[PDB]
């Protein structure tokens, strides 16, 4: 085991033994099947988590629950002065938290330790709207009558994340959910259990230390089965779940099933377009950032990469010369900039698409073999000559694998980029003011992220975050985000001794 | 005879209303489906016929709304505002021939039918200002020479479901929204009040061509299931709004969830008044009576449940019993009448047996339960007392006008079975007690999206978002920001800089 | 002999105008002060006479205002948008003759004088669906058992002082907003626009009268700084809402801020377009024409400055001449006619005297300079070459039809000349550099309330707020949330806990 | 001996101050004006002395404040937020002693000294939030291939004119907000807290200085009446908030008016409480005590005027005397202290002053109305009956712990009393009629800026924004949209579209 060897004792600097407990709710454990996660950059075993059984699920729920009731009487600035706690306290653990993403997930260290840096923007960011959520006071048309809107908790937000973002999904969730007034129960990706134990060690620290009931953080690491309880438990007032759009799919029909509020963040099938005007020493980096960042494991990688004919051997030749000096290596050491899959079966399924992709006219013009060394490496692969409608270009495999495609005119990649079934981020390259007008209006790219001189992954807490159509509705972090997690009331006060009716209605 | 071809009844034509109507309208006026005679449940006699869409004339319907879009969507959000502050002046025109319509084929009285054409015209004079107002921020961006910027932008095909019981305000707050938001409608309305379909569309059809407009701007489909299922399942349907039952809203929703599509659902109530001990009763009592007698108990916010504090829980049925008896039924289009029939024969038929089950239940009707003898669909308004809080019959969703009267104690307790329900529509208190009331709208408060205080449970103006929660579908209409439901935002950052991204050790050229 | 009394312009009835008209309405019609006559400046005939207000007629109409605010407050916001409502309904029926009257006695041409009192329809419409909207957030109090909720009430009286160039706009911004917002109104108009506030008074007094609302919510005192002194001299005047020339509008402003009032100040512009090498010249040449010459060069965003890149200079300039020899000139009234007069005799002298000073500080005249030998108040529209940007005569405010054209050469150097002037209203460059554009809407770019790219520096619509900075006065208009200068905000926390406050020791 | 020269003073070294310090930072130290003594009203000793500005260095602090502003305006909104949360935790790391700072220098308790640290901490951390959020709306344009855009940017030169009697919070509010907002700050405190100005600028130009920022981002002039005409005078500082009286602030707007800048005002407030016969009176007792007798009555918020209907004045009055007997009076740093000294030795004449008339206008002096016999500026806090609500010493703007009760019979008399004064800040009322409740806070309610129910006058958090009416001058700080009072507006309208504009008969 890593943890049992003396180059990784900084593990327990975020309290992680040998065998952790998976469940938290105010107290530790778990009674389910225990999990060893492996480091993806050697597929050694890093440590082994007990997960939560039926049990434990259905305790922590109610402690949840139990919990609710006092949380959702602390005033919204002092929830947010809790959440500023837990800020600070993921600012003091970043190093050793990024470390523990790169060690178990895969990510590069700047990344890893990005992902916490973000959690810990949303949580500034969420105490100073602790001070601002709420509606509107309205005019009612009828004398001696207040209008208001009200927003309240939903109560219980479950939260289900993926491996890619282990850390900042939940804590964008966490973050608004708990201003909002609500508890959270968190079920993890199970190959990065360790990192949400150590996440949500470091929370209930916080909670405990204010003496506020630990199950406002609740932690169930499981996988379908607890998945899909949360879906169907009506006491999941709503599930945020991020994720693969199959299963996706499926936890939208049972909240919507038993009339719940799910928030869905799924699958991108991302574009980056470079028109014929675009400054290429912007294009050609942005491109390859985009594809092989994460390498290539994000929900926004840039996937699909059109170039206008006139630019389009140019682009590929200079992409070509730079995926050559991508520096290839540990997660953690630095100035690497590319590291393994997540998994083994993710290098099976990057050789799969690779067969098929040429099986389609594509040809192979950069990378498309596993690394021979130890861990998930393949190479960064770029694949000419497909048709844009190419069946393997419309399959969703986490892959490092880039697209690129010839078009000739706005209009038809305009079409192109909105022909997938997923809606996540895009992003054109051009100096055409009119061009860059058309692509944000009602005529332009249908995804939740429209973005122009930058690519697909550019994206800041401010805005909301998430897509359209398959990639299913949801949003998360900045703007209004943040009425998903609480319900809405229109709430009139009638203070005369009178009763006007509506529309002038005579009664 | 049917009453279109009646003497009586020559008005019908100024809604350009005929013996038999076409109810498929897409620029052009037709339909090839079945055709339906809707009826006057005030006297059981056939009004006129229409003939509806089949799926054919629904699949060329959404064709031509999705052509009509490409010129839609490029007109500005201000000058669609124009459009709809120019329907809102046609249903003015309107208003008493279109109020006279909803009475004689819904069977509102008429001042209810004149007030849901209201309702329609003020939110297209409100839609007016709003569509220069849609939008979201421009936002400071964390990166140097970026502009993050929110855009909202038409989902496109906006299809609109609605029921009998407000066949012109549910399709009117929906239209007028979509509309200035720069979506295409589709509408699917009750079968039972076809004709006001066709009338409101041949309205909005001459607002249109006037404009020299592609009237599929506004599609009017008439059908039932088919049609509505074919929506539901319609990819090309960006947004279903579907106003109606709960069974049928549960399966629109997962055939919606099935395709990644957005729906509104605007489902039942079954909506609490609670009386405190402290409640002024002046206020009580009207309140109560209109909320469960307003349109013959036949709105979704209609009260169903009456909570008394044990107190005052005699006073309260004794005045409300006596309220009941001074009630003047009639046609729904005659004077001074505020008490009309059901919609249908059917709600009769269930009416009586809600009544038995409720006797059957431990029940006592302290008024009505009878029907009336009379043509048409008239039943007695009946109160029900003795029943437990969760007896079976009172967690039935019966559109029928019974209230059920129930005691209570203590203010935690009547909280939760206020919100007990499968649904979370409308709740009213009365009291007087401030702390009582920001309890109330608090979060150990109604769980409702309609939480008012001392007024009934029904007619909410068109300021506010208009929905419920749980069961009831969580979609929101009208006001607030209600309109968003009707757009999808994008989150836009713009490079407008000369910066390049850092090298990162790469030589790049 | 009068026009109102000629044959030819009968439909002045049509406006409820007779020969001498009473400039006074407060609910009752009347006005003991001096009396004007105000002259038609396409032919210097007088029209009609109007009697203005005397300050016991402006004492009264404040008393009978403040009285009727204590009825208009009560009601219900939204029910006051649909007095609104109906005002924009009464203006659209008498759309022709009012634009026809704006056109008489003001001077600009038909099509803007229709279009001046349809920008009052459009706010009015706006406004209907504003009133079921202002107010403030319900917000999360960090004390247990407290609501905090913003509050929005009506000052109280809104005074609305309105300059001759927007006769009927101006005033009818200030109005649907401030009436929607529970104010009552008292407006005094420009002395030379007399007939016009007469004429829009009688229209929104015959709706509130028939709604049987007091008349003086919407009260008229004519009048000229007598009475727009006392205006803002009145403690009794919550919000002085003023459209003027700078010199007046300073005054204004420290008048009312000497009692402690509110301002709303909308003073001149000394607005500039700027051409870069990249722009569009087939859009840059009738872009600056129609700022230019529109309203014969009397708007308060008319371009008075023409920075072109150096490069495209004489093009722009050669261009932009054989287009104004091409501008139809005539009655305002006449369709085909893109040019009227000006509004006063005085302000023909006054272009005269701009164009001769011009010339003696260096600059050349490429066309016009010159007056006209019709009757009225005709003069030629001016462009004049050859200035520096910090010439005299190109900071001097003349409401002349007169441009002044400057070469640059950098982007840095023509947004500081853009933001040199006193005033800070509009600004328009036309260019398709994305980053350029960017950062001219950025901190270092216009320094001006209204900030164009590609369009000229007139024709803002009523969605966004409308207003300048600097010595333009800072006041806004119309669209955005303008309306909260109408009304006074409350932060307002209920505790309705059963809550004792901590007793620090004390025995209570 | 100064104070700071006393070994049990040697904390005051924790903030950096030594026996003579300078009051001038742009980057820079310096100080070049007149040495000022500050002295600490407990006690009456001299404490330390800052060396302030003169008008070379007010010159050079603005000409560095406006450079650093080129660099400072360039950084994104966020990444000033950054900046803006390390001075909540540099503030955070120093409270205790930046806490004490304030009780010995400004006199109040040492629970507010901190408490108003910790107000700068928290408005810095919601900063924080907005600094991501500031922003206007992208609005639909009316016309085809526009957008139309609501910009928003710093002004620029923010000058900061603060008080004696919260010498760190006022600062704060308008510092962490101004920041965000992309402005640079130029701050002139009160004389008799220039320690505290000095001590707040080092813990600030730390965190300047560390993350190598020109510290003239957050520039100190101490000073007097003549920098403060200064700021009021020069047209580079671009908005000018001020707290302090109504006699000063009313001349400062004047000023900045007269060159048409912008001012925020945070004026005096005559602050009322109304107890109506429904009334908790548990709660009503210590809520006017606290309220009145808080920082010894010199609070912009202070509970001057106590309203009580006839039923309940008399009990009122009797359980406000036997609480009032239970105030303890001490040094303002010793533990479980309420009630400290006034903040001058003029102060003290004042308080002697007032009460005197009050008797000679027809009071009744219940509790209080002495000197305390002790070293420092202690007087009694004083209830004050039986004068008529119009009586003129209730209508006088002192800074006396002296709180005037008077009688009132109906709603609608008190409301209008509440309302006759000329400032209006804040208000309270306690009742529990909820048709009362909606009254007050609606428009025939209380005219002030901060309207309360069953929380007293001193009823207000960061959320909201905070200032009133009238002669209160009008301005907002800290919560709700307050920060546009320090950003400009634009509204911005791009055509992105190769469309041309009508000919209108021209051949371009
Ligand atoms: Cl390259
Ligand atoms: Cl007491």
């Amino acid at each position: 085991l890593l943890i049992n060897q003396p180059q990784y004792a900084w593990l327990k600097e975020l309290g992680l033994r040998e065998e952790n407990e998976g469940v938290y709710n105010g107290s530790w454990g778990g009674r389910g099947e225990v999990i060893t996660t492996y480091c993806p950059a050697n597929n050694e075993p890093i440590a082994r988590v007990r997960q939560a059984s039926v049990a434990d699920y259905e305790e922590t729920v109610k402690k949840a629950r139990e919990a609710w009731k006092i949380w959702a009487d602390i005033p919204a600035p002092k929830r947010g002065e809790i959440v500023r706690q837990i800020g600070d306290a993921l600012r003091e653990k970043i190093q050793v938290l990024g470390s523990l993403v790169s060690l178990e997930m895969g990510k590069i260290l700047v990344e890893g330790v990005g992902e916490v840096q973000e959690y810990v923007d949303i949580c500034d960011y969420a105490v100073g709207l602790s001070r601002m959520i709420g509606g509107p006071i309205l005019p009612s048309e009828r004398s001696g009558h207040a209008l208001i809107e009200q927003w309240n908790p939903v109560g219980l937000v479950g939260i289900i994340t993926a491996f890619n973002f282990p850390v900042a999904v939940y804590g964008w969730n966490n973050a608004i959910a708990m201003i909002c007034g609500n508890v959270c129960l968190w079920k993890g990706a199970p190959t990065t259990s360790l990192i949400s134990v150590a996440v949500t060690k470091i929370i209930a620290k916080v909670l405990e230390d204010n003496k506020l009931p630990g199950a406002i953080c609740s932690l169930t690491c499981g996988g379908a089965d607890i998945g899909t309880a949360m879906a169907k438990d009506e006491r999941v007032n709503l599930l945020s779940f991020t994720g693969s759009t199959q299963v996706g799919k499926q936890v939208g029909l049972m909240v919507q099933e038993r009339f719940g509020r799910s928030l869905l963040e799924l699958g991108g099938n991302n574009a980056i377009i470079a028109f014929e005007d675009a400054d290429l020493s912007l294009v050609v980096p942005s491109a390859l950032f985009a594809a092989v960042g994460t390498a290539g494991q994000r929900c926004t990688t840039a996937r699909r990469l059109f170039i206008h004919e006139s630019i389009h051997d140019e682009v590929v030749n200079r992409l070509k010369k730079a995926y050559a000096q991508i520096r290839v290596g540990n997660p953690w050491d630095p100035n690497v900039l590319y590291g393994p899959l997540h998994t083994k079966q993710a290098v099976s399924m990057f050789l799969g698409a690779v067969e098929e992709a040429k099986k389609e006219g594509g040809t192979v013009v950069y990378g498309g073999k596993v690394m021979d060394r130890p861990g998930n490496y393949v190479e960064p692969t770029i694949v000419t000559g497909l048709g844009h409608d190419a069946s393997i270009a419309h399959t969703d495999t986490f892959a490092p694998i880039l697209y690129v495609f010839k078009f000739k005119n706005e209009e038809e990649v305009f079409a192109w980029n909105n022909e997938v079934k997923q809606g996540l981020s895009s992003s054109i390259f051009t100096k055409d003011l009119g061009r860059i007008f058309r692509w944000l209006g009602p005529k332009g790219s249908d995804c939740g992220i429209v973005n122009v001189n930058i690519p697909t992954s550019g994206a800041e807490i401010g805005g909301a975050f998430g897509g359209e159509k398959h990639t299913g509705g949801g949003r998360e972090s900045g703007s209004d985000a943040w009425k998903q997690y609480m319900r809405r009331s229109t709430c009139t006060i009638n203070y005369s001794k009178d009763l006007p009716l509506a529309q002038g209605i005579k009664f």
